[PDB]
């Protein structure tokens, strides 16, 4: 008995790792933010990002997303006001395995904006 000639495969797998954590930061109604970190994976995995329990979508100029070769991931944030303020949490998931982080963002209203 046992005919089960067992395959193997000699490839790399590596489970994702924050390097460096964001940090958080306040900034004013109409001004820009960045929160980057670096990610080391194999394969690249997945990112996540929520505020406030509000799934964040990159579909906008005020909220940009990318990640570099590497691993930096970075978050643009432009023109954000009181309303766009909150708790952000970023997660990377890979098959061999899964991490996540939260980070800060305050915001503060300019004594002036662009008036008629």
């Amino acid at each position: 008995m046992g005919h089960h000639h067992h395959h193997h495969s000699h490839e790399h797998k590596r489970a994702p790792m924050f390097i460096y954590k964001p940090q958080s930061k306040k900034v004013l109604e109409g001004d820009s933010v960045k929160l980057e970190c670096q990610i080391s994976a194999i394969p690249p995995p997945k990112l996540f990002w929520k505020r406030n329990n509000e799934m964040v979508q990159f579909n906008t100029d005020r909220i940009s997303l990318y990640q570099d070769n590497t691993g930096r991931v970075t978050l643009l944030i432009k023109d954000v006001n009181k309303k766009d303020a909150g708790w952000y949490t970023v997660s990377a998931v890979n098959e061999a395995g899964v991490t996540t982080c939260n980070t800060r963002l305050d915001v503060t209203a300019r004594p002036n904006q662009t008036l008629p």
